[PDB]
């Protein structure tokens, strides 16, 4: 039983990179979200933004941590009404909405520029094609299939924690000894952490 925040701030694979980079985050799923039609997909996304599920647990990040996150990846002082890229939080419940609208008056208030990021209620989530998600990792070639086999294939990899991190730590978002302690979490056995080290420190060179 975790907590699920739902994020939209443009292409999204920067955020999946981004957000599971952080403690916390256990799990991240990049899909399409506030359109109004059912099963979207990249090429028949209707009226969906390109957005993140971001599954966290409470007990150790806050949804008010997350959305200071959030706000800190992009800053959406624009008007746009281009749907498939726009600034969205969608919220699960009161809270998250009540948070949302607190910080968003804040950043305003700090700044004097106002912000777009439309905070919405959360009505479908779709999950986006498999070629999309964990994008960096995905195409390191040799990092992504060690794991993958490890993980025992492409769903159970993907929705993993080290996944995750792996796929930050590709994007340059987490050092490698931040790496290195997420490695040790998941216990493996010694020569698969040596091997897949070996690719970690060899693309750190």
């Amino acid at each position: 039983k975790l907590s699920i925040a739902v994020f939209a701030l443009g292409s999204f694979w920067g955020p999946d990179a981004q957000f599971g980079s952080i403690k916390g985050v256990v799990s991240t799923r990049v899909g399409y979200a506030g359109g109004t039609t059912n099963n979207p997909s990249y090429y028949n996304l209707g009226d969906h933004s390109e957005s993140i599920e971001i599954q966290y647990d409470a007990n150790v990040i806050t949804y008010g941590e997350l959305l200071n996150i959030f706000w800190n990846l992009h800053n959406p002082v624009y008007e746009t009404t281009n749907r498939q890229y726009m600034s969205r939080i969608f919220y699960l419940d009161d809270g998250q909405k009540s948070e949302a609208l607190e910080m968003k008056r804040q950043i305003e208030a700090a700044n004097g520029e106002k912000i777009y990021t439309e905070i919405v209620p959360l009505e479908n989530f779709y999950l986006a094609e498999g070629y999309h998600q964990k994008y960096y990792l995905q195409n390191t070639t040799k990092l992504y299939q060690t794991l993958k086999a490890i993980y025992g294939g492409f769903g159970n990899l993907v929705r993993s924690t080290l996944a995750a991190r792996m796929n930050g730590y590709i994007a340059g978002n987490l050092s490698i000894a931040s790496l290195k302690e997420e490695m040790d979490l998941v216990e493996l056995p010694e020569d698969q952490y040596e091997k897949v080290l070996s690719i970690v420190e060899e693309i750190k060179l």
